[PDB]
């Protein structure tokens, strides 16, 4: 019998009992709206995951046995377990590198004073400020030749999702892993899987969503089956280039380390994957309604599982703080977005395929798409994370609420 | 606020009234029995629950919420409705020979409808291409090329490179295994209690996600192929290695020259069979198989029948739980097949696992559990996959087509002791 269904029958017997005076009645309709809404809240997958996790743990005490049996029941106990089982210029540069640790350090003079390099200039910024090249013995020369060629295969001629994004969305990660709340929370090698995977989060952007390349028949759709299309390609990118000469960044950490920074890496830009945006919130909002906090006001994160829930939604926070920046920045990465839809809009126009809301210049409405974007998906993100962190991360959400003010005022 | 902590509020609000509203020796029994069941449920409510299974309740409720929120946008205005669709589309998720080869080919072929036909003699007599063999007469004795247009000649275009890129030296994962999940898929399909029950597309997509479920197999596991740093496991991030590989090279031999099976289907029909493949093909990880369980298991309680009575699968999501439990039963069917039949599959498997062995060994790995030649446990770990695995996915199948199977049910049994007895 599974779980849920168990449950749901002696619950359903407690209230045939229950019926067998305003307290007698007033608990039997909150019983029966509890009832309701057990069994409607309830989807295919989440009944499931009940059931599969409860014969998962039978099945795993079944071998446990079996294991001390003999030679050969371990080892039968060890093949079922692993098969059937689951798991000048420099002077300017210096200059805007003194904001490296402030929220909307000006990402755009940092390209400006780096030849173009933005991705390679604040990645070394933020390795040397951690202490990163130390701790995780990474020679300079591994670390800008991984850097050089990361940045490198990020596309130049796409206006958004390019080497400056991911400059900012690993800036803005730093800035994040900084908050007073979470201070002592993460260990040195999450802190590392953070930025590197902010850094490596978009690489080999083709500026095209993920329905484009489902919708074209691409290789990339066809590859990876319709499912986080460009999320998959971004890290197989990230990690294939660590295997060019002199660039293992990894190359002095534990088999260990190297194994949980490539699961944590992966589980992150998985999260950047915006269809996922509401699974992430519901996560974050179970984190925030029961949160232990430190009497100085730090949070505390006991088991690994919270702490990538918190780095997934923070990464995914990053990728969406554009809204959260001054509104100078802003309107510059609006700008970008807005370049880069037009972009696909072209791209749809040549294969005759119907032209997508946002991506024509004709029927574009920027300004009330600020608007929903921050009320919708930004606002909602952000007020999560402020309640988490509170009372680190109000400065953010009073700049987005300018931002989003401005922007209304703007509709034409 | 998520809805499970509300529910769970809720209910622990009735449970501290019901402590306050409570011959009368039988009133005081059922007033105590009834709060220890209640107490029971609530505590197994709460343990039951994984951080995905809480979450996924709440995400779906956001999910609602913003949808009707976007639906009376797009209402407001043409600006609205744009809005609407970007953030909907973005953030929320939805001639023939004369030979006597032939002859002896034509004569297996009357098992095809049967659980009992001979895959190994068809190999034999086919020119060792089973799995080509089998497809064209699934797809003829069900009509399949004339209700989806599709030509011999592409057809066996398809089936022919299909069939190429399943690996000979592979001793278990290969065409042969192909074909027998394929014509093994094809019988359950026919099961009486799942009569008119799937579409013509249906049948197509289950079919078809069994012959191409294994394509390409190099002929080790996930887990080698993540250990050795392949090519394969940092293309597809360690997760469903094999699976999502088979499925890409299975949909990539489409675009090869006259040999598009699904050419003359409408747009529509090729992204729901699509959808359909991916899945089915993505159960067959065998680290999935306790979800799988599950969800066949859940079906099974809820179960509906008519006056025939034929099983009812209302919607397409209890149609594909059940379709992925079919490929996925097909593909663990060695074992419910006569002896003769299943020995044969066990020396192969057998013979695969050890070929990965001598890989880790030329590798200087640790040998894998089963894929030592010297110290593999042959039939304790028949009777091993047998009792925790293949009996009770097929006793859980048994249960939903009742009482077609009960023969599968009674040769699992015979087999599964046979090996037992044969333990040195
Ligand atoms: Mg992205
Ligand atoms: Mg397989
Ligand atoms: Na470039
Ligand atoms: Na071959
Ligand atoms: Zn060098
Ligand atoms: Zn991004
Ligand atoms: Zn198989």
């Amino acid at each position: 019998v599974t779980p849920f269904a168990q449950v749901l029958a002696s619950l359903r017997s407690v209230r045939n009992n229950f019926t067998i005076q305003k307290l007698a009645m007033e608990t039997l309709e909150e019983l029966d709206w509890a009832l309701d809404q057990l069994e409607t809240i309830q989807t295919y997958r989440s009944v499931s995951e009940m059931a599969s996790n409860k014969f998962k743990r039978m099945l795993n005490r079944e071998l446990t046995h079996l294991s001390e049996m003999s030679r050969c029941g371990n080892q039968v106990s060890e093949y079922i377990s692993n098969t059937f089982l689951d798991k000048e210029n420099e002077d300017h540069l210096a200059k805007e590198l003194e904001d490296l640790n402030k929220w909307g350090l000006n990402i755009f003079n940092v390209a400006g004073y780096s030849h173009n390099r933005p991705l390679t200039a604040i990645m070394y910024a933020i390795f040397q400020e951690r202490d990163l090249l130390k701790t995780f013995r990474i020679s300079s020369d591994t670390f800008i030749t991984y850097m050089m060629t990361l940045e490198d295969h990020y596309h130049s001629d796409v206006a958004y999702h390019n080497s400056l994004h991911a400059a900012d969305v690993a800036q803005s990660t730093h800035v994040l892993l900084s908050t007073p709340a979470l201070d002592a929370v993460f260990t040195d090698l999450e802190i590392l899987a953070a930025i590197f995977a902010a850094a490596i989060h978009d690489v080999d952007h083709p500026g095209v969503s993920n329905q484009f390349l489902i919708n074209t028949n691409s290789e990339l759709a066809l590859m990876y089956n319709d499912e986080s299309v460009l999320e998959n390609h971004h890290l197989a990118v990230g990690f294939k280039l660590l295997q060019e000469e002199h660039a293992d960044i990894f190359m002095n950490l534990t088999k260990k380390q190297r194994q949980t920074l490539r699961k944590m890496v992966i589980d992150m830009v998985l999260a950047t994957d915006m269809s996922k945006h509401m699974s992430l919130l519901a996560d974050l909002k179970t984190m925030v309604e029961t949160k232990k906090v430190t009497s100085s006001g730090v949070l505390l994160l006991d088991n690994y599982t919270d702490r990538i829930q918190v780095l997934r939604n923070m990464v995914h926070a990053a990728d969406l703080s554009n809204p959260t920046k001054s509104l100078e920045l802003y309107r510059q990465w609006t700008d970008r977005i807005m370049e880069e839809f037009f972009q696909q809009g072209d791209k749809e126009r040549e294969r005759g395929m119907e032209i997508s809301p946002m991506a024509d210049k004709h029927t574009a409405c920027v300004e009330k798409s600020q608007v929903g974007f921050i009320d919708y998906i930004v606002h909602p993100l952000w007020e999560t994370w402020a309640d988490l962190v509170q009372p680190d991360a109000q400065d953010i959400l009073d700049t987005l609420e300018d931002n989003r003010n401005w922007y209304q005022a703007m509709i034409p």
